[PDB]
This record gives structure tokens, sequence and C-alpha cells, in this order.
DNA sequence: AAAAAAAAAAA
């Protein structure tokens, strides 16, 4: 049959089973573009992640297919970026500091990362800003290079030990929506790189600071440990329906809320049922937090001047057994 | 059929 030659770099290796039959596939990066191709268990074992490789292709049962491979060998990432580039939804390589991870409340899938990048207004002049990045557990799985993420555990443990850590972003596109509002996305090229500086870098330091969250209006997200009296009640109001929490951080008192609204594609006896699990979970959480079973992170959409609609961006227990349970 | 921030409600 006709041959194609190309070559990429690989990023993954995945291996599906549909109707009784096995698929290896292997996500390469080519032409700044993620191509999957098709391959054997041969080829699943002895080709490695994040290589380059030059590679031959059968087009065979309406399916491209990989023959024989040359492993071959082949970057350069922005220390800032503009508003412009913000505009035209670039896709980009930063150097980025991680903040926090955190599963969106309520989401079964959607995680949200926030980084501090810095940000150049066409005045010239550089400031940390603080970013989000939503993702799912796939893409976040794949994204993490020479990190293992095999189940959601090992995602809450690489969140935790890359926080206030830097990190290369390669590939990422830069979402800038109708609003004001600009946002960090995760491709399938796109590959998140902890440098494990050992603070080899700290000169820089100074520069990642931030006080504005560019993906969201005059908010920022803050981190909060639950040391003390956790406590959410529910309100049903005429049209919103939302927890009502307060809670003690070493620190401060803290009240806030958590909006509630049924999806389109969501039956109301399924709705209810979901905000009443979430509801007796909620109220468990300080009875688990006293009697030292469990650690509470709160990551909250705080405004700095006027703390009167405070949002919990997301929760997380940390179990004494070491486990992560996204609340 | 965009999605995602922003939303004290209720007189």
């Amino acid at each position: 049959l006709r041959t194609l030659n190309v070559k990429g770099q690989l990023l993954t290796k995945t291996t599906m089973s549909i109707n009784n039959e096995d698929y290896y596939l292997f996500k390469f990066l080519v032409n700044n573009k993620s191509i999957d191709y098709y391959g054997t268990q041969t080829q699943f074992f002895s080709l490695i992640n994040n290589k380059t490789y030059e590679l031959v292709l059968q087009y065979s049962r309406k399916k491209l297919l990989i023959k024989s491979y040359e492993q071959c060998e082949d970057m350069t990432v922005c220390k800032s970026v503009t508003f412009q580039e913000f505009c035209a939804n670039e896709i980009k390589s930063l150097l980025a500091k991680f903040l926090y991870g955190f599963k969106i409340y309520g989401s079964s899938n959607v995680y949200k990362l926030v980084f501090v990048i810095l940000l150049e207004d066409n005045n010239g002049t550089i400031n940390g800003v603080q970013v989000e990045m939503m993702s799912d557990f796939k893409r976040l799985s794949g994204a993490f290079k020479n990190h293992v993420i095999e189940n959601e555990n090992d995602l809450f443990d690489c969140m935790y030990k890359s926080e206030e850590k830097y990190f290369n972003l390669y590939r990422i596109k830069c979402n800038h929506n109708a609003n004001n509002y600009k946002s960090l996305s995760l491709s399938s090229n796109s590959q998140l790189e902890r440098l494990e500086t050992d603070d080899s870098m700290f000169e820089y330091e100074f520069q990642y600071d931030y006080t504005v969250n560019i993906s969201r209006s005059n908010k920022i997200i803050q981190k909060h440990r639950v040391t003390g009296n956790f406590t959410s009640e529910r309100n049903i109001y005429q049209n919103s329906d939302r927890f009502v929490i307060s809670y003690d951080t070493a620190n401060e008192k803290i009240k806030t809320s958590i909006y509630n609204r049924m999806e389109n594609a969501e039956s109301k006896t399924d709705y209810d049922t979901s905000i009443t699990l979430k509801d007796v979970t909620l109220s468990q959480l300080n009875s688990l937090i006293e009697s030292n079973l469990v650690q509470v992170d709160v990551y909250l959409v705080t405004d700095p001047n006027n703390v009167k609609n405070n949002v919990i961006a997301g929760i997380t227990k940390i179990e004494i057994d070491g486990t992560y349970e996204p609340l």
C-alpha cells in the first residue's frame, strides 16, 4: 500500500478496548498539531513519551497505521505575555507559577488550576497577574510531563506537591472572551512541565506577586485551611438556591455562598438528589474537621474590597489515609 | 446548542 513519511514528537500512548478489540493509539505532535495514529503492542511498549520520531504510515482498514519508526531527536518559553496576544487567542509557551489546584464545586470532571503569569500592558509594564486554567481529568492527566496521573488521587497529589512551583506551559491557548476575561486553556498538544527550581530563580519572586486575577472581574482566588467552625445552611430563595457558608480560617472569619443552578439536561429529581447529597456532605464537614479526621481547603472567589459576593470556587478534603476527596 | 464569570434578596 501507499506509505506516508512524517516526523513528530510523541505525547501520550493510550489503550482503548471497544467491542472486544484492543486499540493502541499514540498522540504525535506534527507541525504543532496533535494527530492520533494506531499501532501494535510492540509499538506501545518500545515507544517512549516526549520523544520525536520519524514514522512511516500505511493506510490500512480505513485507519492510518504505524509500520516503522526511527528514534530521532529534536524548547524556549516566553517569560511574559502581552494583552494583544490574549486578544488574538494565540498559542504560547509561558513560565508560570503554580498556586492552587482544585476540582470545580459540583462539577464531575472539570478542574481549575491557578497560575501567576506576567501580563504586559500596552504601557509596556509587566505585572504579575493571577490566571485560571480549566480542564478535564483526561487532559490534565496527559499534560503533566514526567508525572503519571492514573486516578484523581494522583492528580490531587501532583497538584499539592506542585504548589508554589514554576511551570513551563507548552502550547497553551490564551483565551479572551466577549467580556475582558482572559484565561488559559489546555489543548491536546499542550504540556505542563514542573521546573523543580530549588529556588534557583529567586530574584524574580518579586515579579510573581499578584493583585488582580485577569480571568475574573475585580475578584481573586484564595486558598483557606479550615481550622475552626465550619457551618453551611441551605437557602432556597424565590430565584436563587445557595449554600450559605461560614468558616474559621487561622486569620479571619469567612462568610461565603455556593450558588446552585439546574443544568438544562438535568431532571429535577436528579438535581434535587444531588443537591441534598451535597448538603448532607457539607453538614458533616465540621464534625470531621473537629475530630481531626479530615483537613479542608476552600478555594474562594473573594473580592479584596467588599466581602459580600464571595463564592466558594472549590473545596478539597485531605483525609487521614492520604486520599483526596474533592468535595 | 458558547462558555463562563457574576450573582445578598425582596420590598
